């Protein structure tokens, strides 16, 4: 049976069930560690937001939801100041969470920091930036250039799982795995940044292990590291990505 590894974390259980039903041997090799940040750890930043900001930049849907809950837990009104700020969403997920919160974004990117550059206004003051654990220097440096002071708001953190990355690297180089699926660009970055031998990892994912990407942003992450994904899903259901891959595999 074709061996398909999964680099995701939150849906590993559904991946396994689906892969098994489709005749694949599933292997779960998460590359990230994620945790909710305790509200008091960043109460200082929420309180600043509550003082009012000129711009609010959301990167994820979960981030927007966690932030509004942090406001309720601290007894702070965030809806008022957020309503007056110019609001930007990096992608569709952050945009929908803002819309659900009754604070629809004024502009939305395509899921990447680069798409937000032409949407960042020249202005002045304070720009609250909702993050999720990984640095976003292109965006953070752009906001400074546009003249804003950045107010970081990190409701939860996604971090690499160093041991998990080294275990997945070993598996890939062992010739154990036929394909590896990534569901987020950060998982591609986590693997390549954490690999002991990234060059040998690129060769592996280009010559013997087929890289599968769920979403164009995850696909472009692989391309940025010199790997052309074998299959790129654009629906975001795993059952669809797996079958799409099944078909493409045979079509060789």
């Amino acid at each position: 049976a074709v061996r398909v590894a999964y680099a995701g974390l939150r849906r590993k259980e559904a991946f396994k069930a689906l892969a098994e039903k489709l005749g694949f041997t599933p292997l779960l090799f998460p590359v990230q560690a994620t945790e909710k940040v305790p509200v008091p750890e960043y109460r200082d930043q929420v309180r600043a937001l509550a003082q009012g900001v000129d711009l609010f930049l959301a990167t994820t849907g979960v981030g927007v939801r966690d932030l509004m809950e942090a406001g309720k837990a601290l007894g702070l009104d965030l809806e008022g100041p957020l309503a007056k700020a110019f609001r930007l969403a990096r992608g569709a997920k952050a945009a929908r969470a803002l819309k659900e919160a009754g604070l629809p974004p004024h502009a939305v990117g395509d899921g990447t920091s680069k798409s937000l550059l032409p949407l960042l206004p020249q202005g002045r003051g304070v720009a609250a930036l909702q993050l999720y654990g990984k640095p976003l220097p292109l965006l953070e440096n752009a906001l400074a250039e546009r003249g804003y002071r950045v107010l970081p708001l990190m409701p939860y953190r996604h971090l690499p799982d160093p041991e998990g990355i080294l275990r997945l690297e070993e598996a890939l180089l062992r010739g154990e795995v036929d394909a590896l699926a990534f569901v987020a660009a950060m998982q591609v970055e986590f693997l390549f940044e954490g690999a002991k031998d990234p060059k040998a990892l690129r060769e592996a994912l280009n010559t013997r292990v087929k890289a599968l990407a769920v979403g164009r942003v995850t696909a472009d992450a692989l391309r940025e590291w010199g790997v052309k994904p074998f299959y790129v899903d654009e629906t975001e259901r795993l059952g669809s990505m797996l079958q799409g891959f099944k078909r493409a595999l045979q079509k060789e």
